[PDB]
RNA sequence: GCGAAUAUUCGCUU
RNA sequence: GCGAAUAUUCGCUU
């Protein structure tokens, strides 16, 4: 089951990087993806260009972790790829998601 | 760590399928890599374009295994990416690497 | 679904 | 280095 970093660089290949990050966007954005350390499905609702892997967020005990240590520490799963950017789903404080470890699944 | 996979995408971008093909095997071939599975190192001295995941080999105790197969079954490592290519290196019958599961190292 | 710990056995070039 | 099994506790929106 290949990934949404995967995906990034197989399902549309551009040398421009604007139109990369638009193409990119307008297919993944809509899609449910599938969780891999976790069994939960979010609707991708936005892509964060501006965030990787080392980005930092407020736990809801109040520290802060980086992507790279939450996964490491919370679920063990080592995320390899610092150049990705981050998936935005948002509830009802938006959850962000790293391709990485994401699956694909057609959705709306 | 970065990946061999991760890599192929962020070391030099190229829209041209054999120009892409020539600068990754004239940046890799050289290189010794590390699997994150086992603690061995192995020289990549080419790169079979003409093999996937999904391609086949030979065991030692001659039954046929998918490369899928063979790193679920033996380290349960999951690969996702189906479209890369496979690294090749010679001993002294060469060891067929996935570059989504070595990581890189500065080598001669 | 992915992990952690302790104990006991195990598998590993591709 | 990555795993498997059995048993016993555990952690998990980001």
């Amino acid at each position: 089951s290949e990934t949404v970093l995967d995906f990034m660089f197989n399902f549309y290949h551009q040398t421009e990087e604007h139109k990369f990050q638009e193409q990119v966007s307008k297919e993944l954005i809509g899609l449910v993806v599938l969780t891999k350390y976790n069994n939960k499905t979010y609707r991708v609702d936005d892509i964060d260009w501006d965030q990787n892997p080392k980005s930092t967020f407020k736990k809801a005990d109040g520290s802060e972790v980086s992507f790279l240590e939450y996964y490491r520490k919370q679920y063990n799963q080592e995320i390899t790829d610092l150049k990705q950017p981050v998936l935005v789903s948002q509830p009802k404080g938006p959850a962000m998601l790293i391709p990485e470890l994401c699956y694909l699944t057609g959705l709306t």
